[PDB]
């Protein structure tokens, strides 16, 4: 297997741990951990297109997105390869990931590590909120934690 | 061509950013940046293997070291991948990082980018120390700032 890992941290109170591992190559990856620190609900989860943060989450650009997409969901052919969905936080603030994802990989051109894991401030809608921007973000809004996804023992 | 980057976070703060580019996947890679909040004098500076900050600096592990070979410096044919010697701090607290490496890539199986830079407590000595340890970390103490290294626009 192969294994990969991202400290989340923001300038606010968001912080979490996420771990990624794809038991054969080019197989689905398992993305697992917690983030704490958020409102109650929906908080979209992507990876962006690159690993710097430089300046914080806005330095990692737009959604990674090698095949030149519309944004989607997790479980939709029309997606970014970033496309995750959402975490969910309950009124604890905290949000136990556990996602089984086909598009995202550790090798190759479905690469994701080196760059940036981001957990937004909103819900995203997968595409289907009917605005302009519902196929590029997600309306997902702020960037509230981050970090660049590395390679793991 | 190619770019990647690295925030350095660690406490004094020492913090840095770091940039990297390559202008092909056959050449040498240019390094540079700043780091503030050093102590004067030299500071051993590696990449280390895994991109994994989960409990800070130590998750790291070792000096990046694909070709099993003994620690030195950057200009020995003995070396770790990731040996990219020391950077030297003024008393102002501050090392101009200007480096060029022909050992280091943004591509390929001495690929950087999703593992750790890490800039050091004291000097490396560039395996000429004389006792064991000089063959593996080159003596250079704690972890003061790291960061993993992401693809840059
Ligand atoms: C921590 N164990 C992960 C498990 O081996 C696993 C489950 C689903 C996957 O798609 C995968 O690549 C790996
Ligand atoms: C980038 N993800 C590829 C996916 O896990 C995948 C693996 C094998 C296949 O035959 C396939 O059609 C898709
Ligand atoms: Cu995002
Ligand atoms: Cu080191
Ligand atoms: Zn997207
Ligand atoms: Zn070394």
């Amino acid at each position: 297997a192969t294994k990969a890992v991202c400290v989340l941290k923001g300038d606010g109170p968001v912080q979490g741990i996420i771990n990624f591992e794809q038991k054969e190559s080019n197989g689905p990856v398992k993305v697992w951990g917690s983030i704490k620190g958020l409102t109650e609900g929906l908080h979209g989860f992507h990876v962006h297109e690159f690993g710097d943060n430089t300046a914080g989450c806005t330095s990692a650009g737009p959604h990674f997105n090698p095949l030149s997409r519309k944004h989607g969901g997790p479980k939709d052919e029309e997606r970014h390869v970033g496309d995750l969905g959402n975490v969910t936080a309950d009124k604890d603030g905290v949000a136990d990931v556990s996602i089984e994802d086909s598009v995202i990989s550790l090798s190759g051109d479905h690469c994701i590590t080196g760059r940036t894991l981001v957990v937004h401030e909103k819900a995203d809608d997968l595409g289907k909120g009917g605005n302009e921007e519902s196929t590029k973000t997600g309306n997902a809004g702020s960037r509230l934690a981050c970090g660049v996804i590395g390679i793991a023992q």
